[PDB]
Formats: C-alpha cells, sequence, structure tokens
C-alpha cells in the first residue's frame, strides 16, 4: 500500500 | 510513519 493507504482519516 | 516504516524487509 503507500502513505494514502496506510494512514486514514475521515 | 513512512512506507519504510509501514513496510519491512529489504
Ligand atoms: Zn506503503
Ligand atoms: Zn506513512
Amino acid at each position: 500500500d503507500a502513505e494514502f493507504r496506510h494512514h486514514s482519516g475521515y
């Protein structure tokens, strides 16, 4: 995965 | 964390 996948936030 | 931190190995 990538940074966007590893990092989550809504 | 970064790609290097998220992932492991060579
Ligand atoms: Zn990654
Ligand atoms: Zn990251």
